[PDB]
């Protein structure tokens, strides 16, 4: 039944299996196809790939957005549309490389999706983190101001501290990043990383690091090298840099 699962145990286990899909406006159209892998908890997964290869496409699946047209998207190995779309909200976080933070302060822009009410301490925490808490304070009402009202258009790396910050306040069991560290400043983005990567909270919690900066995933656990809208390879950084393949091309090309 559709909208019927929300269990008070989430692990948070992603699979795509023989995931192939095309645009519904283009459907004569390939952009996934044999797309199998899997996204276990307490590991980083970097998901790399030329231009085209369908990585923001992946990340829509994994939002529920959008269902495969062939195959199935698992968590915890059950279909995402058997999932309730609140609950689901709740527990998976995503967070595109332009976020759309307009029509709401940036108190409301980071405490989007809580049913909580989060402390000032909670907010500047996430916000701290995301490196969003100092230029937000340099606005006059601070996480109260609107976004428009600032006196200036905020930068894509400014956007996407904040929702970053957004991301990491609602605790989800999965966490999509596509693109989401891209304009951030070069120390920031390893901050972030960092905390995912070594922190406890995130040590029980799944996330998805979709990004084209070598220097990012080479730092996850785990990297798909996605073309053509199939995995190519994975493994760690070391692995794929010893046989030579889809990864070790281009990490000697850049
Ligand atoms: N809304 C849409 N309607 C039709 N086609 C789309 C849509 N969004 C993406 N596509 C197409 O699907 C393919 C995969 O797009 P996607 O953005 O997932 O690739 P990507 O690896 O994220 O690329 P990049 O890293 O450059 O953003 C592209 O060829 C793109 O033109």
């Amino acid at each position: 039944l559709s909208g019927s699962l929300a269990p008070l145990n989430m692990k948070g286990l992603v699979k795509f299996q023989d995931v192939s899909f095309a645009y519904p406006n283009h459907p004569n159209v390939q952009v996934l196809q044999g797309l199998t892998f899997t996204l276990y908890p307490g590991k980083v997964t970097a998901l790399v790939g030329p231009n085209g290869s369908g990585k923001s496409t992946v990340a829509a699946l994994l939002q529920n957005l959008y269902q495969p047209t062939g195959g199935k998207v698992l968590l915890d190995g059950e279909p995402l549309v058997q999932y309730d779309h609140h609950y689901l909200h709740t527990q998976v976080a995503a967070v595109g490389q332009e976020p759309l933070l307009f029509g709401r302060s940036f108190r409301e822009n980071i405490a989007y999706g809580l049913t909580r009410t989060p402390t000032m301490e909670e907010i500047t925490a996430v916000a701290m983190e995301s490196g969003a808490h100092d230029f937000i304070s340099g606005f006059p009402q601070g996480y109260d101001t609107e976004v428009g009202e600032t006196g200036n258009q905020l930068a894509v790396g400014q956007r996407q501290a904040v929702a970053l910050a957004r991301a990491l306040i609602r605790k989800p069991r999965l966490l999509i990043l596509d693109n989401a560290t891209s304009a951030l400043d070069a120390g920031n983005q390893l901050r972030v990383q960092r905390l995912l990567y070594e922190s406890p909270e995130w040590a029980s919690r799944t996330v998805l690091l979709i990004t084209q900066q070598l220097s990012l995933a080479e730092r996850a656990h785990h990297i798909l090298f996605l073309k053509e809208g199939s995995v190519c390879e994975q493994g760690t950084h070391l692995q794929l840099m010893e046989r030579g393949g889809c990864y070790r091309s281009m990490v000697e090309a850049l």
